[PDB]
């Protein structure tokens, strides 16, 4: 079994090598795919980012100055890469090095000191006393002390010394930025054009691009509120106070203008300044000043120089600088809108005013209070308010998350930070604080800070994940090509009956399947190894062992090969299977991507039950590979095992299914599973049949060695069954068959080793040479190398191709040479018993004679068993003819015995009065009669038993005597043929219709034929109507699940919008009662917010009742010992872990347990979430470590990891001045209703609104889109509930905030309407792909009818092919229209207002109609150049899909492009659909906004140009299709057969040309309707033709299910429908059966005898000599008689043939042979047998009387028993004419 496997492997490798066309592409396709993949990979490098923290943002309630400082400088999330000091639980600053803060603190200190200072009083007292004494010295000392204290207080500021330097340095790109960052924080018709171009150059400068967007809605915006309720009025007045807190710079200009002259005259010409300047320079005061100054700068000399009078830095310069600064800050503040408060009556007017202000580019958010009942009391204890703002300034409310998870803290300052720079959080906090202050009436000041949670050193490698999760597509493209190739190969080897021949030679299917598996696995394994190598080298899958991926790809190759072995058992056409394999593989892989989208509810059992396919298992393996690759550790030898096990189970299942289907459902050739002469005993016996039986008798026949015995039968008895049983593959019955002494049922393998079989089909492999065939067959026989070479040389010498030009050439020989080689190949191995099956089927007589010579040369003891339907072959070759019938043996014996036992007498033929010759013959012969009389031919019959006494000689002498009297020109005599013995043993309409009505009749006939072939196709090509239907159905059901992408509902800001989350509360500095009560109110019965309190005022979220436990999670002993080691302080409280080392890219840092440090006490807060106490713990490090470890643990299980925590809280701790200011205002220059009073009040308010007792940091995760506002509302509600007194039941006390964006403007609606292409193009492509399936049926029907089936056969008669094409187009439109209408109704069923509208439906309908009308003729010329059916479907579908994708990409993107792309109807339909949807969307947007537009879609600009374009395109395409086709002596009753005007000629093609879906009578009815037969008598003509050509019992049956004889009879019936004067036939009886060819011959004779000549061409000379009368051999062409029949047999024919048999036997008589040789001089020994001789006499036919005389005289002397004399045949004359060429 090993040499056979080696031979099969060699044959497969040689088949693969000799092509040199598929293997190089099989190698280059995956190479190109992976090169494109690595080229795309090299363009997207991985994005690495270090771990970093974010600063804390200050809200307006935490002070105006810190809020402004946080807004201005740190507004870009610098991600400082280190824990900022603001994240510490104690300090909430990070603005300690600010200069503005120091200046404000120094100003506050100076203001507080100026009240207690009384130096002015002492100076006035000294001035009054001076205007020496005792109290004068004490007064002077007190004045000096006060002056020294004032100087020490003034010189300790040092704030203006830096601000002045900064402002002079302000008046190179990074220098100004650094100066601003140092001065701020740490490290047109409406307004004047001044602020206009100020803002213009601010937007035009690359310095405030991140600051102007945040400062625009602060000083330009405007706030509106509804309704006009006194409670709303109070809360908005509080908001206005909060806003005007920073209005101190407004009333400063008036104060400066009022206090400038006073201070000027006080410093210029006042006595106080004079006394101060006089007391500064002296002899003893210098030491006092030097001591009081403590060595600081600006000594007394500088003091006198600065405070001098009439003057380098004098106080006048500082005065002018202060004046200029006040002037410029007033000019800046002049256009700062601080009156942003507008009350509106109702909501719709508020929205209208909001849109109007948005059109004016000055509009901030608007508050809408719900449930107020205008006219009410202070508050209803539950305030509900919504904040409406522009969609470009707030986060979207349609979704709360990004969808698919990805690393990254989402900290973009502009794209995902609209809640900060948009102004939502600030205004929300202000409104919440105002509501709290109005509800409680308290004076507490609690600040709120926004701290963002840091991220633990993430990297971005999304491309790697996408490539590793979408691997199967690129991994299986080239493999789909390869499996298509191998499927084509398998189906080609199966269809050519090669597997049946291998099984006949003694081979099992197991070894064939194994050889195919190996030959398909070798190149697949090579490709898998190369792909593994290129993946390891190209850094596409690094840190991965090549061995595991190599074995994975090997298992994938094995399972794909077994899938192909399963699929190949369902097809019978090589090209069709090759085209369908890739589609089947694609639709079998599609389940993987279908399941990967809905994997949220996919269980393990469902995955296992769905893992019966190979692509889904490969996808699961690739997902596991990606999961183990994204963490940098890779996959090595250590899920995947389950995937490999499922793939092996799939291989086993595919193998079992293949073994089952091959047995139960085989092809059209397999078997499905649930007158006796004396036997010559002088030779050897090879086969012995004894009582063979079957399923519905007795067979006793013996075959001898040195004889070529025949086996005849009607193919209906037990002849073919017995021949098959003798060859094996069939279980025998209760009988015996001893082949060379071996029983069939006993041993079958020993018999097949020496048994040659030659079936009807020639067995020759393609791409192979004849010497390779000989070698392969000889090696499969079982011979050694020397015997193989000897047999090859002998066969090359015997066949007749001893030349290197034919031995090394492929199967390019003629049919005769191929048949001769196939016959000779059955004699390899020295087989002692051979069984032939119909040799020389359709070869010319020369190749027939050659094969006969080869068979006679291979007769030396080989037991040749002939089996053919030809009688002349079995007569001239069969030595013992055996004819059986009815399953039993009827006759057996030699040719002479069978002809002389039950045959008829000789047949004489005279070729030129018929009564004189008949009377003479009846006078000479006893019982003679006339057989036939045809044109120049008279044939009679004579009894063979008569004329034995010597009457033959006298008759021949009488004929030769008066031969010139009669008109006979030549005479001949022959014997009885074997065909007669085998047969003995077993349309007109009375008038023509050709004319004007003939065209209409042909049109209606073609339409009727097409309707009949389309109606009877319920099982055939009927999917062309239901497949586009379901395609459009699924395309529409896919378009009803996509959101409109233009809706923003009212989203309630609550932290419970997510399923599960973790919270935390950190009580820092637990020594204050306020922080303790705030923590209590935050962790009391009401809970965090308004989730559950006296009910559930939030939809679809009920609260839990009982959950209260302060428990700690267990900890292993390892971490316990690690932390008992010690040295774990606040700084570095846990072992950190590195991330993204060199050459190792890690998505998240992995490190051993103990990263968090300790499990904090967790407790469920009765709100579907748990909180953990983090008091006294490092918040940032703990959060980072817990987040990274939780994400790692959740990703290690592959459970679609999502966010873990969202928010947490950290509580901590941070009038006299006002009183002093009031005293100063009253004490000095007191006034009222002036600018000074207002400025002092504003300054006092600003100084008061900057100190906060306690504060809370709200840690929020920016991954949640609405996480900051939710927890802000929560902490505001907690602050509200903490400020309640006397126990007001804080359960029903809460504040609810909403987020509802305003209505979209015109531009936004236009962009939303235009952004629908991403949905429209998919529907357009799906509709195009569904509608491009109808013309494919028409084009494949045209291809099927084009290959000599119906086109040329109808063109033979007058059919006017233009009318044929017109009828085809009409029927295609009528078929296309019904399906188009059905699709339109299906579309109409659904409610798609974009199409069902009264202005979109008829235009949609006519567009589809025109698309069909234009696409029908486009594919018409594609059927011309296609010499294969059932294959253009997939190619044309791929071309249409490519054109559709090209049009879609062109529409995606221009005028000239759209103008020239109109030639494609798919592009036209796509553009029409796109324009229709766009017009509908624009009209809907205009109706929604309040406009009116009635633009009809039928305008020539939008839609209507494409319609005319497609119409003219279809017209010119039909014209081009019509023009392409055009490319711009035989007397009556003479069968003049060529032995090499349209309506009056009949034609019969060689190959059968019938439709497989029509009946027998319908064919002749259609052909009569085409031949000008009236519709009235067309049925009578059809019935007449049916009765003439037989098959009456099969008149109503599909012609496709007929047999060869039935198809030939149908062709003959069609050939004589109209009754032409001359009918042309080509091979009428080919491969038929006796008793059936005689019927066609008699029909032809009856046709020709009625005065209608026939012209028949064929290869069998027996049919020609039995039918034709004049062998018109047109060597020179045209018409030329070649001397009839008998004339040609007597003129150029050979001599006679005499077969003689001796009376004596055992074994023969040499004297008879000697006398026969001595009698005739030209006697040749044609065949010498035992008791049987035959001889040939050339050039001695004219003396036949003398030959008969000598035979009669020698019968008694030579002891002759039987004799026979016959003439030459027609095939002998043919080979004689062809041998001399
Ligand atoms: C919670 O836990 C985290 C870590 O788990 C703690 O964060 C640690 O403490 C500091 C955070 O404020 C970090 O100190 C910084 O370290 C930087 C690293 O630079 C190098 O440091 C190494 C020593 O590790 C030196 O040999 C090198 O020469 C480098 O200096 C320092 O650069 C940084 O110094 C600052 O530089 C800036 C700019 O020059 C100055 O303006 C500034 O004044 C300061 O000098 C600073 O020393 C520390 O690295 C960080 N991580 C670790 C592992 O310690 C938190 O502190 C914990 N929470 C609490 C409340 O303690
Ligand atoms: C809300 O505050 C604004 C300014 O903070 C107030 O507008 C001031 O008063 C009148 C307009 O009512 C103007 O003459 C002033 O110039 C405005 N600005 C300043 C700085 O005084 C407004 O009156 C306040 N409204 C309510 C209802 O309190
Ligand atoms: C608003 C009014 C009341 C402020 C009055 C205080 C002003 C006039 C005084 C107090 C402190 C003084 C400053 C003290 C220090 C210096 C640094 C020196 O190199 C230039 C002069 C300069 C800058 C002085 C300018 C004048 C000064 C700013
Ligand atoms: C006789 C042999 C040598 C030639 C056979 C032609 C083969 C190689 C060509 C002709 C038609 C081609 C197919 C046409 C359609 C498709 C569908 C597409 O989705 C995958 C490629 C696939 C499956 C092509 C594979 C290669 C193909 C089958
Ligand atoms: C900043 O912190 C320092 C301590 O390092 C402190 O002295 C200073 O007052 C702080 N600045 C503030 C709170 O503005
Ligand atoms: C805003 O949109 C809502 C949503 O339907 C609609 O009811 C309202 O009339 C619209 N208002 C304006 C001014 O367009």
């Amino acid at each position: 079994c090993w040499p056979q496997l080696r031979l099969l492997l060699w044959k497969n490798l040689t088949f693969r090598r000799r092509q040199t066309c598929q293997l190089l592409l099989e190698v280059a396709w995956p190479l190109f795919i992976f090169l494109i993949l690595i080229s795309v990979r090299l363009s997207y490098p991985p994005y690495e980012q270090h771990e970093c923290h974010f600063p804390n943002k200050a809200m307006p309630s935490a002070g105006t100055l810190p809020w402004v400082q946080g807004i201005i400088c740190n507004a870009n999330n610098p991600c400082f890469r280190y824990p900022t000091p603001g994240e510490a639980p104690g300090v909430v600053g990070n603005f300690n090095k600010s200069i503005v803060a120091r200046l404000f603190s120094d100003a506050r200190r100076l203001l507080l000191y100026s009240q207690k200072d009384t130096s002015m009083k002492d100076m006035r007292k000294v001035l009054r006393t001076l205007q020496p004494s005792k109290e004068l010295a004490e007064a002077t000392k007190t004045l000096l002390h006060s002056l020294g204290t004032l100087a020490q207080e003034l010189f300790s500021m040092r704030s203006w010394s830096d601000m002045r330097q900064e402002v002079m340095f302000l008046t190179s790109s990074t220098q100004i930025y650094q100066a601003v960052s140092r001065i701020v924080c740490g490290h047109d018709n409406s307004t004047t054009p001044y602020c206009n171009d100020l803002m213009k150059n601010l937007e035009s400068s690359p310095l405030s691009r991140i600051i102007w967007k945040a400062l625009k809605p602060l000083l330009v915006g405007k706030i509106l509120y509804t309704p006009d309720t006194p409670a709303t009025r109070q809360v908005m007045a509080e908001v206005n106070k909060t806003f005007q807190e920073l209005a101190v710079f407004h009333d400063l200009e008036g104060m400066w203008e009022e206090l400038s002259p006073k201070i000027w005259t006080f410093m210029e010409n006042s006595q106080e300044m004079d006394l101060v300047r006089m007391l500064l320079d002296s002899r003893d005061n210098d030491h006092f000043w030097e001591q009081q100054l403590d060595g600081l700068d600006w000594t007394a000399q500088d003091i006198v120089a600065f405070l001098a009078k009439h003057p380098v830095y004098t106080w006048r310069e500082a005065f002018n600088e202060t004046n200029q600064a006040i002037r410029t800050i007033s000019r800046f503040m002049e256009c700062v809108n601080l009156n942003k408060l507008e009350p509106i009556a109702t909501e719709v007017w508020l929205i209208n005013k909001s849109m109007e202000l948005l059109d004016e580019r000055k509009f901030w958010a608007g508050i809408v209070f719900t449930g107020i009942t205008p006219g009410s009391i202070e508050l209803p204890h539950h305030v509900k308010y919504k904040i409406r703002m522009d969609i470009d300034n707030v986060e979207r409310t349609n979704k709360i998350k990004d969808g698919y998870w990805d690393p990254g803290p989402r900290a973009d300052p502009f794209e995902d930070m609209r809640y900060v720079w948009g102004g939502f959080a600030y205004l929300q906090d202000v409104v919440e604080q105002a509501i709290i202050r109005v509800l409680t009436g308290t004076e507490k000041k609690t600040g709120v800070y926004m701290q963002q949670m840091p991220y633990p050193c993430y990297v971005d490698d999304i491309f790697l994940r996408v490539m590793s999760r979408s691997m199967p597509l690129f991994m299986t493209l080239a493999w789909i090509y390869s499996v298509a190739v191998i499927i084509k190969g398998i189906v080609y080897e199966k269809e050519a009956r090669l597997k049946e021949t291998m099984r006949i030679m003694g081979l099992d299917n197991s070894i064939l399947w194994f050889s195919w598996f190996i030959s398909s696995l070798i190149p697949l394994l090579v490709s898998a190894g190369l792909l593994v190598v290129i993946l390891k080298l190209g850094n596409l899958l690094p840190y991965s062992d090549p061995s595991v991926v190599f074995v994975f790809l090997s298992v994938f190759a094995v399972v794909t090969i077994l899938q192909c072995f399963l699929i190949s058992t369902l097809f019978s056409r090589a090209n069709l299977a090759a085209a369908c394999g890739g589609i089947i593989y694609f639709t079998l892989y599609l389940p993987y991507v279908l399941c990967v989208a809905w994997r949220d509810y996919v269980g393990f059992t469902l995955k296992i039950f769905a893992s019966l396919l190979s692509p889904v298992a490969f996808g699961f393996g690739c997902e596991y590979f990606a999961l183990f690759e994204e963490q940098g550790i890779g996959v090595q030898w250590d899920n995947l095992t389950t995937s490999v096990s499922m793939m092996l189970f799939d291989t086993f299942l595919y193998g079992v299914m293949t073994w089952y289907i091959e047995a139960v459902f085989p092809g059209q050739y397999g078997i499905p599973r649930p007158c006796m002469e004396e036997e010559p005993t002088h030779l050897k016996l090879g086969v012995s049949i004894q009582n063979l039986v079957k399923v519905y008798d007795g067979l006793a026949l013996n075959f001898y060695e040195g004889q070529i015995t025949s086996f005849l039968g009607h193919n209906g008895a037990g002849k073919t069954t017995t021949m098959s049983i003798l060859t094996g593959l069939f279980p025998p019955t209760s009988g015996t068959a001893y082949i060379l002494g071996k029983d069939i049922r006993s041993e079958m393998s020993t018999i097949r080793q020496n048994l040659g079989v030659c079936p009807q089909h020639n067995v020759l492999f393609d791409m192979l040479t004849v010497e390779e065939h000989i070698w392969f067959y000889a090696r499969l026989k079982g011979l050694s190398e020397k015997h193989v070479k000897a047999e090859m040389e002998q066969m090359a010498l015997d066949v007749g191709l001893p030349s290197s030009k034919l031995k090394s050439k492929t199967s390019q020989l003629s049919g005769g040479m191929q048949r001769k080689l196939s016959v000779a190949l059955a004699f390899v191995g020295g087989s002692k018993v051979v069984i032939l099956d119909e040799p020389t089927a359709g070869v010319d007589p020369y190749s027939r004679r050659g094969i006969w010579e080869l068979l006679l040369k291979y007769r030396q003891g080989r037991t040749i068993i002939l089996s053919t339907h030809h009688m002349d072959e079995a007569d001239v070759l069969g030595d013992r003819i055996a004819i059986i019938s009815h399953g039993k043996l009827c006759c057996v014996g030699s040719s002479l015995f069978l002809k002389n036992q039950l045959g008829t007498g000789y047949y004489l033929t005279l070729v030129k009065d018929v009564s004189a010759i008949s009377n003479l013959i009846r006078k000479h012969v006893s019982e003679a009669r006339l057989v036939e009389d045809i044109g120049h031919e008279l044939t009679y019959v004579l009894p063979y038993e008569a004329a034995k006494e010597g009457a033959f000689v006298e008759l021949f002498h009488e004929i030769d005597d008066r031969l010139s009297d009669l008109g006979i020109s030549s005479y001949g005599i022959s014997e009885t043929t074997l065909e007669e013995i085998f047969l003995k043993v077993a349309g007109k309409g009375s008038y023509q219709v050709k004319g004007w009505k003939l065209t209409q009749q042909q049109f209606v006939a073609l339409l009727w034929k097409r309707l009949l072939i389309a109606r009877r196709s319920r099982k055939g090509f009927f999917a062309q109507i239901v497949l586009p239907a379901v395609f459009v159905c699924i395309a529409l059901v896919f378009s009803l699940i996509v959101p409109p992408f233009g809706k923003y509902p009212s989203l309630e800001l609550q932290p419970w919008m997510y399923n599960e989350q973790y919270t935390f509360v950190s009580n820092d500095a637990p020594e204050d009662t306020g922080t303790l009560e705030l923590l209590n109110a935050l962790t009391k019965d009401p809970g965090f917010g308004t989730r559950c309190m006296e009910g559930n005022p939030i939809p679809d979220t009920p609260c839990q009742a009982g959950e209260e436990e302060w428990t700690t999670a267990p900890v292993p002993q390892t971490i316990m010992d690690l932390f008992q080691n010690g040295n774990w302080t606040m700084q570095n409280p846990s072992p950190a872990c590195q991330c993204s080392s060199d050459k190792i890219k890690k998505m998240l840092p992995v490190c051993p347990p103990g990263a968090g440090g300790l499990p904090p006490p967790q407790r469920k807060q009765n709100t579907a979430d748990i909180l953990q106490d983090l008091t006294g713990r490092n918040i940032s490090d703990y959060l980072v470590k817990t987040y990274v470890q939780i994400i790692a643990k959740s990703l290690k299980n592959k459970i679609w990891v999502n966010e873990f925590r969202y928010g947490g809280f950290s509580l901590g701790v941070s009038q006299e001045v006002n009183d002093a200011i009031k005293q100063m205002k009253k004490h000095l220059k007191l006034a009222k209703d002036s600018s000074a009073d207002r400025f002092l009040n504003s300054l006092g308010r600003f100084m008061t609104g900057l100190d906060t007792k306690n504060n809370v940091k709200v840690w929020f995760n920016n991954k949640g889109w609405h996480a900051i506002s939710s927890f802000l509302n929560v902490i505001n509600n907690a602050i509200l509930r903490a400020n309640l007194q006397k126990g007001e039941n804080p359960s029903h006390y809460g504040i609810t905030a909403f987020n509802h964006p305003l209505n979209l403007t015109k531009q936004q609606l236009s962009e939303v309407a235009l952004m629908t292409t991403s949905v429209d193009v998919l529907v357009s492509i799906c509709v195009i792909f569904a509608m491009s399936f109808v013309p494919a049926s028409f084009v494949v029907f045209l291809i099927q009818e084009r290959v000599s089936k119906a086109k040329h056969l109808q063109f033979i008669s007058g059919v006017k092919p233009v009318i044929y094409w017109l009828s085809n187009f009409v029927w295609d439109m009528c078929n296309y229209v019904v399906p188009a209408t059905l699709v339109i109704i299906i579309f109409i069923c659904f409610q798609q207002k974009s199409y069902v509208s009264s202005t979109n439906l008829p235009v949609l309908a006519l567009l589809l109609l025109l698309y069909g009308w234009s696409i029908t003729p486009l594919m018409y010329p594609a059927s011309f150049v296609f010499k294969i059916p059932s294959t253009a479907y997939v190619v044309l579908t791929s071309v249409n899909l490519f054109i559709g994708i090209n049009g879609s990409v062109a529409t995606f993107v221009n005028d000239i492009l759209k103008s020239v792309f109109l030639i494609f109807p798919h592009f036209c339909l796509g553009r029409g659909l796109i324009d229709m949807v766009k017009n509908q969307a624009m009209a809907d947007a205009l109706e929604r906004f309040g406009e009116n537009r009635f633009v009809s879609p039928l305008s020539w600009d939008l839609v209507g140009r494409n319609l005319f374009a497609m119409a003219v395109e279809g017209v010119v395409f039909f014209l081009i299709t019509v023009l392409i086709q055009y490319r711009f002596g035989i007397p009556p009753g003479e069968c003049f057969g060529l032995l090499g005007v349209h309506q009056n000629m009949g034609y019969c093609p060689q190959f059968d040309a019938i439709t497989e879906l029509l009946t027998g009578r319908e064919h002749v009815e259609f052909f009569a309707l085409l031949r000008g037969v009236p519709e009235k008598e067309v049925g009578k003509v059809g019935e007449w033709a049916i009765r003439k050509l037989g098959l009456v019992k099969y008149g109503e049956k599909y012609a496709g299910n007929y047999s060869g004889g039935n198809k030939r009879k149908l062709s003959t019936a069609m050939a004589l429908i109209g009754g032409p004067p001359v009918v042309f036939l080509d091979e009428p009886t080919t491969g038929m059966d006796p008793k059936a060819r005689r019927f066609l011959w008699n029909c032809a004779l009856s046709v020709v005898k009625e005065g209608r000549s026939v012209v028949l061409t064929s290869h069998s000379m027996e049919e020609c000599e039995a039918l034709c009368t004049r062998m018109a051999i047109m060597v020179n062409g045209r018409f030329r008689c070649l001397g009839s029949v008998q004339h040609l047999k007597n003129r150029f024919g050979d001599g006679y043939t005499i077969v003689v048999r001796i009376a004596g036997s055992n074994p023969d008589l040499k004297p008879v042979q000697d006398f026969f040789g001595l009698a005739f001089p030209g006697s040749v020994l044609k065949e010498k047998h035992r008791n049987m001789l035959q001889y040939q006499l050339p050039s001695s036919l004219s003396s036949l009387a003398r030959i008969f005389s000598i035979l009669s005289q020698s019968k008694k002397r030579l002891h002759i028993e039987d004799y026979s004399v016959s003439q030459t045949t027609l095939d002998q004359v043919f080979v004689n004419f062809a041998k001399d060429q």
